[PDB]
DNA sequence: TCTAAAGATCG
DNA sequence: ACGATCTTTAG
């Protein structure tokens, strides 16, 4: 089981075999909502198609892609005891929102990413990243995970679009994984999470299997209903909804 | 999920 | 300018 190299909220990693025991095969694995792409780490997908509507994770994923080496120099740097500090941090995150610089941004991120409150990702109106300091003991640099993450995604493409774009570029020969933003138990909205399963069953009608992941729940399983629907126990359970041709 | 302070929104 | 009520901000 690979890591990823970022903490990231609705990360997939405790229920990767589950997914992969109903994820069907295909040449091009399509994920519309990659996070941390805990399950492109862990599948073996010959081409995948990876797509999130923050712009910093896409930028950064593309920086560590095609500017490795480069990339772990520097954001190695960061990772010393001296940053482990609330002032330090705070100036860093200052930084960060008043650069324009793609690969310093970058860079930053992964500090940000991993001194920061909770690993949280939150922004203001103005897209200014706001997590406030973290003060974990010691914050641990994701190094093997960088150069892994770097030679699997020589495979792959990055764009930052949402959902309905990105499940466009789905042909044939294409396997689609949706891990959206949780369903509420008591911003993604309820009608993107209606819609999210009306473009499944297009694609699905199509000939092209879609598998999705979300919360069990009445909301859900009625979103779902054209699906065969799989209940993982983990009080609320974790549905598999799979759209089979 | 928490909340005090600042800003938004309408008549 | 006012007042009530959200909405947003960010530790
Ligand atoms: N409208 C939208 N279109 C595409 N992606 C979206 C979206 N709204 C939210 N997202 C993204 O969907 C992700 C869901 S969290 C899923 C993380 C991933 N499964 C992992 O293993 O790491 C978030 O990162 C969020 O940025």
């Amino acid at each position: 089981k690979n890591r990823a190299f970022l903490k990231w909220a609705g990360g997939k990693y405790p229920l990767l075999d589950d997914i992969k025991r109903h994820l069907p095969k295909g040449e091009c694995l399509v994920e519309p909502f990659v996070g941390a792409g805990s399950v492109f780490l862990n599948t073996d997908f010959s081409r995948y198609i990876l797509a999130d509507i923050n712009s910093d994770l896409i930028s950064l994923y593309n920086i560590v892609k095609m500017r490795t080496d480069e990339y772990v120099q520097a954001a190695r740097e960061l990772f010393v005891p001296e940053t482990n500090c609330a002032e330090v941090y705070y100036q860093f995150r200052e930084e960060f929102n008043k650069s324009q610089d793609p690969f310093r941004r970058a860079v930053l991120f992964l500090y940000l990413n991993r001194y920061g409150y909770n690993g949280l990702c939150r922004y203001n109106l103005r897209g200014e990243f706001n997590v406030p300091f973290g003060r974990y003991k010691k914050p641990y640099f994701p190094e093997a995970e960088l150069y892994h993450f770097a030679e699997k995604a020589q495979n792959a493409f990055f764009y930052c679009e949402s959902y309905a774009d990105s499940m466009a570029r789905a042909d044939d020969s294409s396997v689609v994984y949706c891990d959206p933003p949780y369903a509420p138990l008591s911003s993604f909205t309820l009608e993107q999470q209606a819609h999210l399963a009306e473009i499944a069953e297009g694609l699905v009608e199509r000939h092209i299997p879609v598998l999705i992941s979300n919360h069990d729940t009445m909301l859900t399983r009625e979103w779902y209903q054209r699906a065969k629907l799989h209940v993982v126990k983990v009080k609320v359970d974790e549905l598999l909804a799979l759209y089979k041709p």
